[PDB]
């Protein structure tokens, strides 16, 4: 129910969170704790780089921009490393993961405060993805997933079943615990007992 977001990067990160939270400027060291009610689904928190917001809370962001606003209401523009979660009330379970399906921009840690059996423990994506990113997927401040760059069933899995590709593997090899393509379920799927824990999202662990 309670997610704590912290920035550890040697640079400022504008945190964002939907459907609850909005956005928050976080200089190195700062924290932002949001409360997510049981029943919150299709939720995600992420970080935006090089934002230039005016005093009215508007402007643009280099990565993860959500329609020119600080208080994010909708999703952000790739590439943006994502902490995805859903606090299901039907099952009493918490389904979460770290996704690279929309690219990578900032390294992070997505961990439950109370870890337990194998599927409910801390996971991270801290490899130097931005520096090794293929020239075909490289953009200012991030690395796009091939589905974004190229589109098509092969990468996006819209027409039917799919498997990993050379480019999804670039991400998977470096961050094995995260979704590298649309149906990377088996190795990117995490679950914790509802209420048995809170969560923490850290940028640049």
């Amino acid at each position: 129910a309670t997610i704590e977001v912290r920035n550890n990067c040697p640079y400022t990160v504008w945190a964002a969170s939907t459907p609850i939270g909005g956005g928050r400027r976080l200089d190195r060291g700062q924290t932002w704790v949001i409360n997510a009610p049981r029943g919150t689904k299709m939720a995600r928190v992420w970080g935006r780089t090089n934002c230039n917001f005016n005093a009215a809370g508007r402007g643009t962001c280099q990565t993860g921009d959500c329609g020119g606003v600080l208080q994010c209401t909708g999703w952000g523009k790739p590439p943006n490393t994502l902490a995805e979660y859903a606090l299901d009330q039907f099952s009493g379970l918490d389904f979460w993961d770290i996704s690279l399906v929309d690219g990578f921009n900032i390294p992070m840690t997505f961990a439950p405060t109370n870890p337990s059996g194998g599927k409910c423990h801390a996971i991270h994506c801290t490899a130097n993805i931005n520096g090794e990113c293929p020239r075909e997927l490289r953009v200012p401040g991030g690395c796009n997933n091939p589905c974004t760059t190229f589109g098509g069933q092969q990468y996006c899995c819209t027409q039917g079943p799919c498997g990993p590709t050379f480019f999804s593997k670039f991400f998977k090899q470096r961050c094995p615990d995260a979704y590298s393509y649309p149906q990377d379920d088996p190795t990117s799927t995490f679950t914790c007992p509802g209420g048995s824990t809170n969560y923490r999202v850290i940028f640049c662990p």
